[PDB]
């Protein structure tokens, strides 16, 4: 029964910085289709990427901008964790090609998927891998090109969805500054948002339609604007804070009315500042959680230090959770 | 500025066991390749490998993996608090997998995410998994290579037709009574991104899915020469994080891309004479995310490894992707 070592890494964790970059395109209603869009989910503009650009270089991008606000260079970064949707291969993942993109091309990483919910669940990772010694320091991106996948025509979903990606920094704090991670899924409702038809039934059958983006709207927002508030309750008590100790509220940019909706149920301070990114951002899956608390923090509605409540929740039906101190 | 809380989990984890599903079909060198009407053997180690019914995906394998996991084990879905899956052959954008197979179990609810690591997707979910169990995010964990790769396979690609095949397994990861898993050792070469691939993006063919259709492409050379220089390091570098030296390795468990290279590193890595060395590769060719797992589960049916036997694994893929670690064998 040979020894296998026990290891640690550092006990305080948090965020060392953000990086955000949205690609310059404004599209507005009346362009992704064919008066109560904005009433209806909170969304104006958004943002689509150039043919040349990908989930990849997007968030090869976010993450100069995170290196850069934490004063270090990619030598610094011991690995890195993509997580998207719109990564239009199977393989290779999108990790090594944003490492080599950086300049640090030998350093681990891998991509995670789990629909909206994925920068949540890459928080967590890369906070469990580094308080266990498997790195430092490292970085998160989510990255997300999903125009491409919207049918013009579903006026259900065509101007839900948009391009972007934002990356942090995590790595040795002071004290903590990231919470523990509260995250679950409903399986059963898998069919709820989803691709249409898989590529490979696509290939085979290219006389057939191509895949494009499918939503339920009354199935997810049912979902998401009751079952949120008990998941932020979750995080909130995880990190032993309090609901009126929350400066900053996060939750997936996803629809506005939802959003109003939790802020109500979960009882926050009159003057807690509730990311409205969505307006010229719309919805940017796994990057919508970092875009906003970037966007928070060159306006000024948020400073270093604010306490955040982060809430990502959507396809697979996936959420994650948890409060963090607010990084640059 | 009042602190934000911290959790702990165990700190001594393990594989508690390998469930693995092998599709029916079996599929010959002859009927994979094009060009070949015993070479491909003797190159490769290969002689068959099994391919997935049309109307089984990554998904419905991995749940089948994580039913037999769990029996294996002796426990039951109720005693799972969290899912990784890994794999590259899930041909959705979204939803992952990973909440329809812990619905498909029964465990509803239950935390989950898919990982892609090309090939050693099992070896960062195992580390991520075990990261996961001890930070106190969850207490026992399923992780499950899945991959059906059949279906990206060019028939008339003499240079990789016969490496790829369809398989689940999983291993049911908790609290052990002593340290079951050492620390991950992992990392990339991401200007090789283009050494295996998909060759057509998805959306780039969505625009013109008349013309040629994307395939698995692989730079074999490149490859070969990578995993022969590279992997002894990686093997080093995970026994010297787990206190251990190379002849107290029982097992050992390199991904099955190449006979010829995992003979290269026995040799290399300076192994005892007896240790054992995963040879699934034979019957069940490359199964990507499934590799590493699924050979366990072949030395184990075998009886050639018995639980508790120390082991060594190192998946080396795509991406220029690597993930290796010291583990005690399931079961
Ligand atoms: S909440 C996550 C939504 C992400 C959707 C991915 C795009 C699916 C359509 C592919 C054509
Ligand atoms: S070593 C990892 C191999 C994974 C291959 C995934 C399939 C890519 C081609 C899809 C058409």
């Amino acid at each position: 029964m040979t020894e296998i070592a026990t290891t640690s890494g550092a006990r305080s964790v948090g965020l060392l910085s953000v990086g955000a970059y949205r690609p310059e395109r404004v599209v507005t209603n009346d362009e992704i289709c064919q008066e109560w869009i904005y009433t209806r989910t909170g969304i104006k503009t958004r943002r689509f990427a150039a043919d040349d650009e990908s989930a990849a270089s997007m968030a090869t991008e976010a993450c100069r901008r995170a290196l850069s606000n934490a004063g270090l260079s990619a030598a610094d970064i011991d690995g890195v964790i993509v997580t998207t949707n719109t990564h239009f291969l199977q393989t290779p993942p999108a990790a090594p090609m944003v490492a080599a993109s950086l300049g640090a091309k030998g350093i681990l990483g891998f991509d995670l998927s789990a629909g909206c919910a994925g920068f949540g669940y890459a928080l967590g990772a890369a906070a469990d891998m580094i308080r266990g010694g498997g790195a430092a320091t490292m970085l998160v991106v989510g990255t997300e090109k999903l125009s491409p996948t919207i049918d013009m025509y579903d006026r259900g979903n065509c101007f839900i969805f948009a391009d972007g990606a934002a990356a942090v920094v995590v790595g040795e704090t002071p004290f903590q500054g990231i919470g523990p991670t509260v995250a679950g899924s409903d399986g059963e409702q898998a069919d709820a948002i989803r691709q249409d038809i898989d590529w490979i039934t696509f290939a085979q059958n290219p006389s057939g339609p191509r895949p494009f983006v499918r939503l339920e709207g009354p199935a997810v927002f049912r979902w998401a604007a009751f079952k949120m508030g008990d998941v932020g309750r979750r995080a909130m008590d995880a990190a032993g804070v309090r609901p009126d100790q929350i400066d900053v509220f996060v939750p997936h940019q996803f629809n506005s009315r939802i959003n109003e909706l939790l802020v109500k149920n979960l009882q926050l301070r009159p003057d807690a500042v509730v990311a409205n990114d969505i307006e010229h951002t719309g919805n940017t899956s796994a990057a919508s959680i970092p875009l906003a608390m970037a966007e928070l923090l060159t306006t000024g509605a948020a400073k270093p230090g604010d306490l955040a409540l982060l809430i990502g929740y959507g396809a697979g039906l996936s959420y994650a959770a948890q409060v963090v101190r607010m990084p640059k």
